[PDB]
């Protein structure tokens, strides 16, 4: 009987109850007034008429290759354009943060406690008649049925943007430093207390773990040689807890920063490349500074690789996803005269939307073999057999699957995609349309509008009845794609504002950090400002193989 | 060894070592260039010709009362002047933070680890030949020697600005939520992980402790009634940990946020006052929101009390130090069109500079009683015998001591003063003049200029030999005060920027937090926006006694 269950307040205003059956919207700063904040101020009307849509802005950025080439080669214009991509999205995220799984009103508990993931929209209250609020049946549809009807794979669908296994395993590698759900406490809690890109997946969370993995000479990380080739050290040597099953022998239990990376050989491939990069950067700084000791050689090297990570994510990874002919840029200076809060907190909804399991193929194709999931998982024997070089050639070739578009989730991993739906409801996620309004988008008026077709749309109607009851995770994996694109509209417009805050809100982008002495001089600063996915591979893998986040 | 020991790089330039005996300065965004960042850019010269000194500004806000009398009453103007006091300060503090006691270069470990206090200037390196880097003798003067000669009180010196014991105990009480040193680890570490105004001294550091302190009905805090007067609850009842000497009987072991507050009866005064307040705010919030439950009551009250703390801090407490005829405002909307980061980290030098033990009188005077240190400390029966009303009346009347100007630390607490000296040296603090430069003040050119007299200057020159080797903390309590003022130049110009960062950087002062609905309605917002020390006492002390931070 909470009178805010129906989400009455609009355009980002806030609902407060003023009696057992009465509510009241606080419209402050929202550019609208009236009972439910639906009447615009004069200025706000003009702003709306002149502002374009996400789908129109997408057209321009993905057409006119000749105009964008002129723009891409004038340094001054390129910067101005990129500034606009950055600034036009900051307002979409709340920072300092606000809600979480247990708090639908701003509290000190919801602000102070770094073990929760924060939330873009608050959770439906426990005393609301229906799960979404006051719309829909008493219980949501069966998740197993949604899994089977519109998510699972029949015939493999490839990414028409030509993504590959270098890209998928890099997605999985990067993200698994900040997305680390503490399943003991629940779906809405986290073990990455750094909230953002601290490279804990190489160096460890605690100080205790960090020291076990360090050599204490020349700033380096422990390692071992097998087959005349540098690999991570063992568990028997170092004492770092890893999640292996007991039938793995001692000499194959590798130790790295992220306790879970032993369970896939693609994770452990990047694992070894990033480790090699650290020790390579140690050698560079050592020559520049023979006066430096072990700690400063280490602590500076970590700063450089946080620089490299962010650089590649913006100019190779997000560049590849985007589709754009415009060349994106990592250059923190664009924000020094703007209103940016250098800070971040991981949103539950960012974790949920990044479950891109439809990328994974039915088999894994290295050299002359086709490995199955049961053969691939837990099996580092494969790595040593083939070597880093063969892995890179082979995974640059193999094509990954389409995320949006529906019905392309691998059966090996059906359990996982079902968990995504169940844990959403358990965390009390508001509906798709309330989430699209939250990020300034037009609500879908039908299931056919969502999927751009008739078969899955017809299924989804029968199961949900009202389009305003449709859920976020499933909608993302079924949404109509952009032309020859990997993703739909909702994925990108929610995904991007979350991502940019965790990349640019890193303290090394802050004015007082972003200067050459921070990283050991000009020589260091240049590693960050010329890093790429192709050089990361070439510097650290025998014979310097060609690579890319797309098939050729 | 280290070729940056002599502190070459001026104007905030950062020193780096490019080999065993050769350095380099990073002048990025300083305004200067050249080997040591000393050659000014054109606009920098121009700005230094127009900027007035801090003493010029001080004189202007403390004269012209007929002109400030009009400004105050015309709200348009008032706001423009506050916005000047707020923004003129901001360039001084590093936010995100940078250094700490172990790291004199920037590092993930220094940024990431919330257990340290931060550092405004970096530590002096270990392998430097002297304590201040290169200047002075092998070792500093004997701290006993320093303490006895210029710091200890001979005869009591009253504060010319009329500061009383209400102000003494508000200072101690208020700041002991974020100055909470971890003496097992060492002086550069903290137990206060909110690095700010979270009010852990009323509610607790951990969710564990807070729950033990709460009533779980109407959002209230637990309490007991002794002779018709409401006091905090026992340790028996709560199970919360406090620090009492063995002889204290079960019924006088009170339970409060900060575990150390039982030791001093003046602290217990304010802890009982704010507890009565919290519960008072709950009763109001229930007449308004009879729908609400226990969590939402407790949590909105705790948000409201934070705002009252900040309100009273700026418009009574800091207003009283200032001596200004102009009336300060607490208004978060003044920073909504400025660049300002909404975060903070407490800094060692803030901790050190706020050891204002010269405030303490020779005895604590209540009704017709003059209690000694020995009698006053650890003895809460004194508070139960006289009662809140009479504690307030007595403390509104009793003048506290002058801090600056020398020779006013009372003997009882001399070991504290010495420790302040010795711990600074332990934490490798730099010189006084290195700190004055850092906050854009003029370095002192002699001990006589610093003190404004002859006798202490001669004894200090005899000990230190060179003005450039003088230490920060003893300097603060020796400094020539402003005309009839409690402090001098240095204390304020370092103090104010650190503090405004802790007041205004509070998450409750951002755009998304600062609006009626965060505080449960317009009623709740009114309780912050008309808060004062006078009303805090009036509503929570029997007979609404008159109070103030200065003797009539
Ligand atoms: C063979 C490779 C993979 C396997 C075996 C796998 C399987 C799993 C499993 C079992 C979970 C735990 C879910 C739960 O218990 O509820 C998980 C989490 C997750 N996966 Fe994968 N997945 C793989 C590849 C990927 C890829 C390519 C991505 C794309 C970036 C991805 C994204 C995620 C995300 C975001 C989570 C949640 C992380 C967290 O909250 O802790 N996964 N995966
Ligand atoms: C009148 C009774 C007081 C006594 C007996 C006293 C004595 C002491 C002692 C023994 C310590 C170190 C041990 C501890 O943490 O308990 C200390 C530290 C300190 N004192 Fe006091 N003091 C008194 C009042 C004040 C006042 C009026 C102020 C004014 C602001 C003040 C400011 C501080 C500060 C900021 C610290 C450092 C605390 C920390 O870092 O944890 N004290 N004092
Ligand atoms: C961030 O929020 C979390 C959720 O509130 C806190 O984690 C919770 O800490 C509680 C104790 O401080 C646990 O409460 C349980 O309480 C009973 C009653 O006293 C105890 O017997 C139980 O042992 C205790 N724990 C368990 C596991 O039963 C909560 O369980 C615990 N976690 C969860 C998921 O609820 C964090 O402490 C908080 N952060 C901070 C700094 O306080
Ligand atoms: C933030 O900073 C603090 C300083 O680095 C950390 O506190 C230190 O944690 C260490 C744990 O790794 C303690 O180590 C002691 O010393 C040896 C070193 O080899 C260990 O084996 C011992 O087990 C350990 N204990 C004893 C009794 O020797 C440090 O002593 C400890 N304290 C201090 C004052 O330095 C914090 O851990 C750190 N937090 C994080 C998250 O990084
Ligand atoms: C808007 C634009 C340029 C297309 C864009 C696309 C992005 C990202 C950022 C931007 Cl600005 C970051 C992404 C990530 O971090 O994975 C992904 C995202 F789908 F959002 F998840 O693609
Ligand atoms: C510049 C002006 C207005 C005089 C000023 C004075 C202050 C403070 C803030 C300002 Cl803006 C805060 C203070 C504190 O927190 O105790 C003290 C300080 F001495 F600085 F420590 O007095
Ligand atoms: C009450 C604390 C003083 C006892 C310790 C002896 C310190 C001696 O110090 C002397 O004190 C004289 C009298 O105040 C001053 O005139 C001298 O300048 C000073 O050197
Ligand atoms: C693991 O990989 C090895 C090496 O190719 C292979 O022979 C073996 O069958 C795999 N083991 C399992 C349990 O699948
Ligand atoms: C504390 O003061 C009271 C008077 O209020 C006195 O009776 C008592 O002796 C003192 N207590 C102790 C433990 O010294
Ligand atoms: C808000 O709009 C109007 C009042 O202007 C009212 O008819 C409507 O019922 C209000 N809110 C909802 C959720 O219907
Ligand atoms: C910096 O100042 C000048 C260079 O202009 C040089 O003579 C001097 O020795 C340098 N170092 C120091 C410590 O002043």
């Amino acid at each position: 009987a909470n009178p805010c269950c129906s989400n009455p307040c609009q355009n980002r205003g806030e609902c407060m109850s003023t009696g057992f059956d009465q509510y009241k919207c606080d419209c402050t700063r929202t550019g609208f007034y009236g009972e439910n904040c639906t009447t615009p101020e004069f200025l706000t009307r003009i702003k709306l008429l002149l502002k374009p849509t996400p789908n129109t802005v997408h057209y321009i950025l993905t057409h006119f290759k000749g105009v964008w080439n002129i723009v891409n080669n004038i340094p001054f214009l390129r910067s101005l354009i990129m500034k606009y991509v950055l600034t036009s999205r900051s307002y979409l995220i709340d920072s300092p943060p606000t809600y979480n799984v247990h708090y639908g009103y701003k509290s000190w508990e919801a602000f102070s406690n770094l073990s929760y993931y924060t939330r873009a929209l608050p959770p439906v209250a426990d005393d609301c008649p229906t799960p979404m609020g006051v719309k829909g049946n008493k219980e949501l549809p069966d998740s197993k049925e949604v899994l089977e009807k519109v998510l699972l794979r029949r015939e493999f669908i490839p990414d028409p943007q030509g993504s590959n296994m270098m890209f998928a395993f890099f997605a999985q590698h990067f993200t698994h430093q900040f997305f680390k759900t503490d399943h003991k406490r629940g779906p809405g809690f986290t073990r990455g207390l750094g909230h953002g890109v601290d490279l804990n997946h190489i160096y460890g969370e605690t100080l205790d773990r960090q020291h076990k993995l360090r050599l204490f000479k020349d700033g380096k990380l422990k390692y071992q040689v097998i087959g005349g080739e540098v690999y991570p050290p063992t568990v028997k040597d170092t004492q770092v807890e890893m999640i292996y099953p007991p039938h793995i022998p001692e000499n194959l239990q590798f130790a790295v920063g992220q306790e879970v990376f032993g369970l896939v050989p693609g994770l452990m491939m990047y694992a070894t490349i990033w480790l090699r990069e650290h020790n390579r950067v140690c050698d560079i700084l050592k020559q520049e500074h023979p006066e430096w000791g072990d700690e400063q050689l280490f602590q500076t090297s970590r700063l450089i690789l946080i620089g490299e990570t962010i650089k590649i994510v913006i100019e190779d990874y997000v560049q590849h996803l985007s589709g754009y002919h415009f060349k994106l840029k990592f250059d923190p200076e664009l924000l020094f005269n703007q209103q940016f809060q250098y800070q971040n907190r991981i949103a539950s909804e960012f974790n949920t939307l990044y479950h891109w399991h439809p990328l994974l193929p039915d088999t894994f194709n290295i050299e002359d073999q086709e490995y199955s999931f049961k053969q691939f998982l837990y099996n580092n024997s494969i790595l040593l057999e083939h070597g880093l070089t063969q892995f890179v050639e082979s995974f640059t070739r193999q094509i990954a699957g389409r995320v949006a578009g529906g019905r392309n989730v691998p059966i090996a991993v059906q359990a996982v995609a079902k968990a995504s739906i169940d844990q959403s409801r358990e965390m009390k996620y508001q509906s798709l349309n309330e989430y699209r309004k939250r990020f300034s988008l037009k609500p879908y008026t039908s299931f056919e509008e969502l999927t751009g077709e008739k078969e899955m749309a017809a299924e989804l109607k029968a199961l949900y009845s009202d389009i305003d009851v449709m859920e976020l995770y499933p909608a993302l994996l079924v949404e109509k794609p952009r032309p020859d694109a990997i993703f739909g509209e909702t994925m990108v417009e929610l995904g991007a504002p979350f991502s940019l805050k965790g990349l640019m809100g890193n303290p090394i982008c802050s004015p007082q950090y972003w200067k050459p002495s921070t990283f050991g001089g000009e020589v260091g600063f240049k590693i960050i400002n010329t890093a790429s996915i192709q050089s990361l591979i070439c510097n650290n893998v025998k014979g310097c193989p060609f690579t890319s986040f797309n098939v050729q």
